């Protein structure tokens, strides 16, 4: 669907020497997530002689021309972005021979918010580990927003989470999240760094709820009036009225007033110092 997976023998994708990695370095596995976004799998890739484990992304056997479209737009705009710790970084590609693979790393781990729920008491997410996932993310958005990368879609479910607990975002969107949109893009879609700042309040309120639902009991129908009416999820028992402090900040209704990821940063690695 149509001319061009139907239509031809080979894809002729140009040849990027940086990035292009060898097929037969690599060993492909079982499918990795729920497959809402493409074919994802897990594989082991050798010299990155030692292997490693990674994500492959491919397109699936009935995908469009329009799937071929994205997957190679999201691996263009990750070529784009550059490498840092607390992102979800590409590692390679496999375009000349054979079938499309966009090669990322994996996070053994899953999400955060699964990662959170599935670790909640009747300890293992103390404060201090709690206040590290946070600074984690932080400090990807810090990293992405000096790229001019805005993510949209920032929420604890797409920030995955390695073998070694770092955190990593991931972005599924390169080419339901009503709760997570600030105010400006809910009513203008509008889109900035400060919006994603707005979301990252939400994501420090579902951290320190340990995975919570956003919202509890309200429908995405009416989160329309009442953020315009001024409301605000309430503090999180698991959680100081300081970093509490932070949340609010990042929904102020004035973006300029909400603080910038520099600040969160550098915010949550004094509270993490002080442990
Ligand atoms: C609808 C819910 C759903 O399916 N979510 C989902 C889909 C696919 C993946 C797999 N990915 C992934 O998509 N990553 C990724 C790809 C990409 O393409 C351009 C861009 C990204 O960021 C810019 C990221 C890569 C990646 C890395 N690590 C993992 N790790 C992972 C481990 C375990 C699990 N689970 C295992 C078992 N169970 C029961 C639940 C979850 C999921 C993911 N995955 C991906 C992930 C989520």
């Amino acid at each position: 669907q149509d001319p061009l997976l139907a239509g031809l023998v080979s894809l002729d994708l140009p040849l990027d020497p940086l990035w292009e990695f060898p097929r037969d370095r690599l060993v492909l596995g079982k499918p990795l997530g729920e497959g809402c976004f493409g074919q994802v799998v897990r594989a082991e890739a050798f010299g990155m002689d030692q292997a490693s484990t990674v994500a492959v992304k491919m397109l699936k056997d009935n995908a469009s021309d329009k799937d071929l479209a994205d997957l190679v737009s999201e691996m263009e705009v990750m070529k784009l972005i550059g490498r840092h710790k607390n992102i979800i970084n590409l590692l390679g590609v496999c375009t000349q021979e054979g079938p499309l693979y966009v090669i990322l790393e994996c996070a053994a781990k899953g999400n955060l918010r699964e990662f959170l729920r599935a670790r909640r008491p009747p300890g293992p997410l103390s404060f201090p580990v709690l206040v590290s996932c946070a600074y984690q993310v932080a400090r990807g958005m810090q990293y992405l927003e000096s790229r001019k990368c805005i993510h949209r879609d920032l929420a604890a479910r797409n920030v995955l989470v390695t073998e070694d607990n770092v955190m990593k975002i991931a972005d599924f969107g390169l080419a339901l999240p009503v709760k997570w949109m600030a105010p400006e893009a809910l009513f203008d879609e509008v889109y900035t760094h400060q919006s994603d700042v707005w979301s990252f309040g939400i994501l420090l309120w579902e951290i320190f709820t340990l995975g919570g639902s956003p919202y509890p009991g309200i429908p995405v129908e009416e989160l329309f009036s009442l953020l315009r009416e001024g409301h605000r999820m309430d503090r999180p028992p698991h959680c100081p009225p300081e970093l509490y402090g932070l949340m609010r900040e990042c929904w102020h209704a004035a973006p300029s007033q909400r603080p910038t990821f520099k600040q969160l940063v550098e915010a949550l690695d004094k509270v993490l110092l002080a442990v």
